C-alpha cells in the first residue's frame, strides 16, 4: 500500500536497534572502554569517550563521518536540487535520522512536509519585532526557541503523562516543527535587523528548505542558494562531543523538550571557543585589511598574526579540540571558492593565512592543532554574496545545526538513554583521592 | 586601610590556587582516577567522574558539602538575619566563592551590593510585559536572561580583545548583575501572570536578597521569607554534575557570557527529570488528593502509586542520580514543617508518602535509590503560605541555583579551564572497539 513517511521507516528501525544495543550491553557492558587521568578533568574532557552519538563521528585525521559517509561521499550520493550541483540539507537529515541514502522521492517529502509545518506564533513574532538592535542575532535566536516551546507537543504529552516508550513519536513532531519553523525565526531576525521595514514573506510548498530560506533572506543570486544547501549540510553534525550537541544531548535527558535543549544549545553555539568563531574570523579579518593594510606581505602577515598571540589572544578559526588534520570542512568550503569566487581579495587574504597561520601556530608551540576548521572559511563565501553582516553568522550556523543535534535528539530517546549526569570533584577531594588515598 | 570587597578577597585567593592546581597536575595528571565502561557511556555518564568543580561536592550517603560544609553545620554558622533562624543566602554565597564562612558585615555588603546592582533594562521588561499566559515561567525566565545578555560586560571585554588572564574580573561583574537582576525578573513573571496589574515595586537597599525578593513577590508574612531565606540557600549548589549546573559549566566554557550560559543552565533546570519535579509533585499530589480523595489509607495511597509506576510513568521527588539515602535537603525541609506546619494535610500526606513511596518502590526492584529528593518535600512548604501556583515553583528553585552555578563560573574562569569537550561513539563504532578490536 500507500507512499512516503519517515516516521513508519523510524517506526521500524527503533526495536532492531533496541535489541541490538541490549545483547550489546548485556554482554560488553563491563569492558572497561578507556581511562579518566586527572588532567582530563581539568583538561574539559579532552580525550574522554564520554557519550553515545549516534548520527556522527568524528575522526582526528579523516574528520566527520555521516554513517561512514565522508562530506566527499555525501556530496556525490545525496539528492540535489532538481537542477543544482550541492546537496540538499533534506537528504543529510534523511540519512542522519535513517542511516540511509534518501531517494529523491524521500526528499520531496521532507521539502514539502518541512514546509507544511512552517508557522510562527503571533507572540514569537511579537517578541522578534521588539527586540532592540544591539542584541545579538543570536540571542535573539535562542530567546525565540525557548519562547516557541509553548507549542511543544511533547511537553504537553508529557504533562498528560504518556508511556515512556512513547516519547520518541511527540519527540519527532516537536523536531520536525522547529526545524521547519527555524528559518522563519532566522529570516525575521536578518529582516528586522538589517532589512528594516521589509517582510519575509510566504514559504512556497514547492521550494526546497534551502530556497525558500534564501528568499526569506531577500536573496536572489541562484549561486547563493547553492552555497546554502552546502552550507546547512556540511555544518549539520559535529559528532556529539561539542559544545552545542553536548548541551541539546544534557538538557534534553533531563527530558526538557526539543526547544528547550535546541535553545540551550545555541547559548552554546554564540561561544566565542565555539561557532561564534565564524563572525570571529571576520571581524579579525576586517581589522586585519585596515589595520594592516590592503595587500600586506607573507612577512607583515604575519606580524598580524604575532600582535595577537603576544595579546592572550586566540587566532580564530584556527585549531580543534578533536581534528589533528585541516577540517574537511574547510577543504570543502575551499573548492567552492576556487570554484565561484578565486578572485575575491577576502579569499585570497583566508589562502594565504593557511599558508601563514599553521607555521606561527606550529613555532609557537602551543597549539595541539595548528590547522583551520570550518570557521576560519565559511564568512568569506557569505560576504561575497553581499552577505556582509558578520554578527548573523552563527545563527547560519544555528539553523544548520539544528538537522544533527535533533536527529539524535530522537535516537537518544527513542533508545532510552538516561538523565546525563557524571560526577563532580574539588580539587581538593581530588587530592585526597589519588595520592592522599 | 579601607573596607569590605569580594572581588580583592578573590583577587588575593586566585593565584594561590592556580599554582596549587599546577603543582598537583603536574605531578598527578597522569594518574588513573577511574575508568569508563560502555554501560558508562550508555547510562549518561552514571559513574564517571567527569569534572572539577569546586564550591561542593555531593556524597552518595551524606549528600552534599558547601566546603565541608553540610547543611547542619551552614544553618547554625552563616549569619542570620539580624532578627532570623534561617541562613542569609547572601553568606551562602561569600562561602561557595571564598571558602570562607562570612562575617555579618561581609554580608551586608552583598545585601547591599545586590541591591545596588538590581536593574532591570527597558527591552526585558518590554518582552516581560507581552508575553503570553500560556507561556511557561520557566521559559519565560530563559528568554529574559538570554535577552539580558545585551548588557554584559563579558562579552563587550571580549569583543574588545582582552587578555585571557582578565576574565573572572569581567565575568566577576556579569554574575554579581546576574544575581542581583534576577529576583526582579522572576518576580515580574509572578507579577505578569498571578497578580495582573500590579507591579514589583522598588528595591530597598536596607533589605536582604531574600525579603526584597518576597516584597517584589507580594508576600507580607513574616515566615515566608524565612522559608525564603532556607529555600534559596540549600537549592544553590549541588555539586556540578547536575544537569543545570553541567549546562551552565559546559557553555561557560565556549567563553559564552554569564547570562547565556545561566539560561542554558535554565532550559536544563526544567528539564521534568530535573528541577521541573518541584512543580510536578504538587501536580501529582494535587490529583491524588482529587483521584484518590482527601484522608487516605496507607493501602489505598500505595494503589495510587502502584497505578504510576504500572503506567511506565515516573514517581515524582523520589530517587536520585548521586545520593543513595534520603536527600538532607529532605529531612532539612520536613523539620521547618514540623516546626511551622505540623497540621497542614498536605504536609501530612508527604509525611506518609515518605512512609510508602521507598518500600514501593523497594518492591519493584528498579529503583537504586528508594529515598526522596528535595523536589519532594519543597512545593508543600510554598502552598502553605498561599503560594499555590505550582508552575511557578522550578523559578523559585532556579533564583536560588544561580548561587552556586555563578560562584563555580568565576573560578571555572579564574583557573582558566578549557573548552569542555568529551568525546562520542555511536553503538557501531563501540561495538567494533571493545570486542571486536
Ligand atoms: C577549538 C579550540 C577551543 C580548541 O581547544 P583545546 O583543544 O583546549 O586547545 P589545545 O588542545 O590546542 O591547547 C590549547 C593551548 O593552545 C593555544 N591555542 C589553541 N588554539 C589557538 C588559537 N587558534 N590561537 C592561539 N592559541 C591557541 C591556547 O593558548 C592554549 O594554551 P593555554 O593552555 O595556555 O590556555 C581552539 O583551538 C581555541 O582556543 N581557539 C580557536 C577558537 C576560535 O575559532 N575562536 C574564534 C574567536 S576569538
Ligand atoms: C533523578 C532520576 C532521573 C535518577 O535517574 P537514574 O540514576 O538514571 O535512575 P536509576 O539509577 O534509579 O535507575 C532507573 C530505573 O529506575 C526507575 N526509577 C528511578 N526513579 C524512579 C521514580 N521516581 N519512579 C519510578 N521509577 C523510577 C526508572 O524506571 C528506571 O528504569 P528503566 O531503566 O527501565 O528506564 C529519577 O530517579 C527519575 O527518573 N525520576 C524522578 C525525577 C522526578 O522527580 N520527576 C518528577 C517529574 S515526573
Amino acid at each position: 500500500a500507500s507512499s512516503t513517511n519517515l516516521k513508519d521507516i523510524l517506526a521500524d528501525l527503533i526495536p532492531k536497534e533496541q535489541a541490538r544495543i541490549k545483547t550489546f550491553r548485556q554482554q560488553h557492558g563491563n569492558t572497561a572502554v578507556g581511562q579518566i587521568t586527572v588532567d582530563m578533568m581539568y583538561g574539559g574532557m579532552r580525550g574522554m569517550k564520554g557519550l553515545v552519538y549516534e548520527t556522527s563521528v568524528l575522526d582526528p585525521d579523516e574528520g566527520i563521518r555521516f554513517r561512514g559517509y565522508s562530506i566527499p561521499e555525501c556530496q556525490k550520493m545525496l539528492p540535489k536540487a532538481k537542477g543544482g550541483e550541492e546537496p540538499l540539507p533534506e537528504g543529510l537529515f534523511w540519512l542522519l535520522v535513517t542511516g540511509q541514502i534518501p531517494t529523491e522521492e524521500q526528499v520531496s517529502w521532507l521539502s514539502k512536509e518541512w514546509a507544511k509545518r512552517a508557522a510562527l506564533p503571533s507572540h514569537v513574532v511579537t517578541m522578534l519585532d521588539n527586540f532592540p538592535t544591539n542584541l545579538h542575532p543570536m540571542s535573539q535566536l535562542s530567546a525565540a526557541i525557548t519562547a516557541l516551546n509553548s507549542e511543544s507537543n511533547f511537553a504537553r504529552a508529557y504533562a498528560e503523562g504518556i508511556h515512556r516508550t512513547k516519547y520518541w513519536e511527540l519527540i519527532y513532531e516537536d523536531c520536525m516543527d522547529l526545524i521547519a519553523k527555524l528559518p522563519c525565526v532566522a529570516a525575521k531576525i536578518y529582516r528586522n535587523l538589517y532589512r528594516e521595514g521589509s517582510s519575509i514573506g510566504a514559504i512556497d510548498s514547492k521550494l526546497d528548505w534551502s530556497h525558500n530560506f534564501t528568499n526569506m533572506l531577500g536573496y536572489t543570486d541562484a549561486q547563493f542558494t547553492e552555497l546554502m544547501r552546502l552550507y546547512l549540510t556540511i555544518h549539520s553534525d559535529h559528532e556529539g562531543g561539542n559544545v552545542s550537541a553536548h548541551t541539546s544531548h544534557l538538557v534534553g535527558s533531563a527530558l526538557s523538550d526539543p526547544y528547550l535543549s535546541f535553545a540551550a544549545a545555541m547559548n552554546g553555539l554564540a561561544g566565542p571557543l565555539h561557532g561564534l568563531a565564524n563572525q570571529e574570523v571576520l571581524v579579525w579579518l576586517t581589522q586585519l585589511q585596515k589595520e594592516v593594510g590592503k595587500d600586506v606581505s607573507d612577512e607583515k602577515l604575519r606580524d598580524y598574526i604575532w600582535n595577537t598571540l603576544n595579546s592572550g589572544r586566540v587566532v580564530p578559526g584556527y585549531g580543534h579540540a578533536v581534528l589533528r588534520k585541516t577540517d574537511p570542512r574547510y577543504t570543502c568550503q575551499r573548492e567552492f571558492a576556487l570554484k565561484h569566487l578565486p578572485h575575491d581579495p577576502m579569499f585570497k587574504l583566508v589562502a594565504q593565512l593557511y599558508k601563514i597561520v599553521p607555521n606561527v601556530l606550529l613555532e609557537q608551540g602551543k597549539a595541539k592543532n595548528p590547522w583551520p576548521n570550518v570557521d576560519a572559511h565559511s564568512g568569506v563565501l557569505l560576504q561575497y554574496y553581499g552577505m556582509t553582516e558578520m554578527n548573523y553568522y552563527t545563527v547560519l550556523f544555528g539553523v544548520s545545526r539544528a538537522l544533527g543535534v535533533l536527529a539524535q535528539l530522537i535516537w537518544s530517546r527513542a533508545l532510552g538513554f538516561p538523565l546525563e549526569r557524571p560526577k563532580s570533584m574539588s580539587t581538593d577531594g581530588l587530592i585526597k583521592l589519588v595520592d592522599s588515598k
